[PDB]
């Protein structure tokens, strides 16, 4: 218990954010206070944030397979502060558009 929680919602959020988010690729736009740290080099515009998530995700899941579990510590920061991320900007401009 309790470690099955944060998978779900993990997972549950990236997916649900994802698609409520999916079609921002025409007006994809990244305020200034981007962060090297929490946002990818190619996180440049909002499509370009949740793609890169996807491909994070993705490997980790996979890597699971070559025993990279020592690499799930750092994907795990980068993937739970990108959806973080994203979700803390989309709470302030709030369900409303831009």
């Amino acid at each position: 218990m309790k470690t099955a929680l944060l998978l779900e919602k993990l997972e549950g959020q990236l997916a649900t954010l994802r698609q409520r988010c999916a079609p921002v690729s025409q007006f994809a736009t990244l305020s200034a206070r981007f962060d090297r740290h929490l946002f990818q080099t190619r996180a440049t515009t909002l499509q370009a944030c949740l793609d890169e998530a996807g491909d994070n995700l993705a490997a980790l899941r996979h890597a699971v397979e070559q025993q990279q579990l020592p690499q799930v510590a750092w994907l795990a920061e980068h993937l739970a502060a990108q959806l973080e991320a994203i979700a803390r900007e989309a709470s302030a401009w709030s369900l409303r558009e831009w």
